[PDB]
């Protein structure tokens, strides 16, 4: 057995903390502007902030471990290592929206969230146990309440993640079309809105949300925003999204969060879920896009958990949506159609 | 437009996969202390076990044990850490077997709970103050002290486990390839950890009197391993009266003038005909995906984030240590996927 090389499994750790300090240090925006070029760290450092002359020394030592595991390309010339972005690093750069994955990937990496995954193994040891509520005294959605750092870090990578999702959703799904209004329960700071009535300029949009994200959002004209809690009931709506809801619960609490929806809806209203499906598993973009948030979900909050296509058939059947509609979008990301029957 | 429009159509969608990256260290951490691979290892390797199986040897009463295990392996799966199979059961892999205990109780698990300690990460978050503000160490600025002095007060437990399960796996290799023990009547080991080096040198070498010099906090927790003997100091101050020396994985915690008074004081210690013999990772200066890359990269990035200036070197810089610090011939031995013996000779 090679224990020696097996000793290496320590640069798990080591490579997402990397590439939070390679995030943090504006690596990524500074590469991107010289060109589709590779830059030393002296270069880069001309770009970061600092008196210190050893830092592209040390900022080497961070970007070679980015370099050997492809998250940067690297070459050796005259003057040490080069960098560039790649094809999987291209993500990190904002876009002319200035959406990037950084924020969902500063949140997922977050000392809150870390913390907590040190006692991910007590959801297998003791029954009920939540690793957040167990870490922090209390609840995911209460503790951002009170933790300003931790709500925007969150309130900022769902949103991120929105501009993300529904340009790839507009892809391949048309069913907003002839919607006239829409309600976002638990629609974040409201991007979610903002998206699809940027492209479905003639949707009302409501965004009900708890009010500490509601605070944190930035005035979407066209966004209405009201105030409230899912679980005792939901604004009267012609449809609803559930985005990013449903899998943060479990199958009692997403069952209530449907039939609070059902009763909201007319006859013939839509509950339109979006969210990612645990794929039929291994080595690839579909399985890593589900089982990703599913472990965020085991650590962070009350027994939510990613499903397959028949868990959420089950669920919606069990609120009252006899009639399901299944649209994969991309690499795992669904949208899915709950609808209350006409006469 | 033209630049920008490098951003239109990125893969943002599956870059939200890069949250992997902490979530697979966090589910190999949990998988660990549940005793995951002994417990798969138990049913013959390359034999699978659904997770009620392997939750039946973990002493738990809850009834959705099996699901939760489930979520965490399948994860590993997925990132060829574990086999899978669809419900799912799970096998080791050429990855995951040095997970498993030897015939002597050994394995790389100590090293990766030490590694991915709550301690160890927390110092992490400040690894970009190493960039940003000069002399900061982000261990020292995360916990207000040093890292041997913190495990003084104390983690000096896990720390020192570590190192010596490591020890005792990279003497097994060194001594495939390196025999340069086999002449030694007294052998000191300066930054010796508990002493497993020592003990695993005298159980080849038995003639070899081991002296094991270290903090007096590591002592505490030492092993009575015949023919070593444990002694307290601090190696910057002097380093006993020695035949020869072994500084392993001692210098690469350490700068160049550190490193250098160090083996100054080597030096001091021993006779005109005495050599310091050195164990290291060396870091190679092309770097890419292979196991010397990431053998020297790792413990690098651990030196950056833990320790007062410590870093990987190469061998040209492990032999400009040498010569400056007085001694004039150095020898390199490779032993196995970067791991080095070195002898500098006075
Ligand atoms: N009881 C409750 N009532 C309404 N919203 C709630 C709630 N409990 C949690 N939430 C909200 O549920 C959201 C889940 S995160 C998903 C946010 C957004 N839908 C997106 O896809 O980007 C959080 O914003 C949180 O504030
Ligand atoms: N001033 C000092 N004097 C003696 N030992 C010291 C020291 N400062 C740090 N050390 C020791 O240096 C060791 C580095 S870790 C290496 C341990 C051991 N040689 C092995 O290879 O497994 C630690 O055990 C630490 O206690
Ligand atoms: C190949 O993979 C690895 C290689 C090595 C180590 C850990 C690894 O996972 C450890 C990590 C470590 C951390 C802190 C130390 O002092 C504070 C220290 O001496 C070491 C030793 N090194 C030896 C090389
Ligand atoms: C494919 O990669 C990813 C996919 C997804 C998420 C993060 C990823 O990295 C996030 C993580 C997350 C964490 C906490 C939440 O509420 C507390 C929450 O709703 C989400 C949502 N999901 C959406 C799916």
């Amino acid at each position: 057995v090679n224990y020696l090389s097996g000793l290496g499994l320590s640069r798990l750790i080591c490579l997402p903390m990397a590439l939070r300090a390679a995030i943090e240090l504006n690596v990524f925006e500074i590469i991107f502007q010289a060109g589709p070029a590779q830059l030393s760290p002296a270069e880069i450092v001309a770009k970061i902030p600092t008196k210190n002359p050893n830092a592209a020394i040390a900022l080497d030592r961070i970007l070679r471990m980015l370099g050997a595991s492809s998250i940067l390309s690297v070459t050796t010339m005259k003057d040490g290592r080069v960098y560039g972005l790649t094809e999987e690093s291209r993500c990190l750069v904002a876009d002319k929206n200035g959406v990037s994955v950084v924020p969902m990937l500063l949140f997922t990496s977050d000392k809150a969230v870390v913390e907590s995954f040190y006692n991910i193994k007590d959801v297998v040891l003791e029954e009920g146990v939540i690793p957040f509520d167990r870490t922090h005294g209390m609840d995911f959605f209460a503790y951002a309440g009170k933790e300003q750092s931790v709500n925007k870090s969150f309130n900022q990578a769902m949103g991120a993640g929105s501009t993300i999702a529904f340009d790839e959703v507009f892809k391949v799904y048309k069913g907003f079309h002839d919607l006239k209004e829409l309600v976002n329960v638990g629609g974040g700071i409201g991007t979610s809105l903002s998206n699809i009535i940027f492209k479905y300029p003639h949707i009302k949009g409501i965004n009900f949300e708890l009010p500490h994200v509601i605070a944190d959002a930035p005035n979407y004209p066209g966004v209405e925003h009201i105030a409230g809690n899912m679980f005792e009931g939901v604004p009267n709506a012609q449809n609803i999204l559930l985005k990013w809801v449903l899998h943060d619960w479990d199958d009692e609490r997403s069952i209530k969060i449907l039939q609070n929806c059902w009763k909201a809806l007319p006859e013939g209203g839509t509950v339109i879920v979006v969210e990612f499906v645990l794929p039929q598993l291994g080595n690839n973009a579909e399985s890593f896009n589900a089982l990703t948030p599913d472990l965020l979900m085991m650590t962070l909050n009350p027994g939510g958990k990613e499903r397959t296509t028949t868990e959420f058939d089950g669920l919606a059947k069990a609120a009252g949506f006899a009639e399901t509609k299944f649209f994969p979008i991309s690499q795992g990301l669904h949208v899915m159609e709950f609808h209350k029957a006409t006469a």
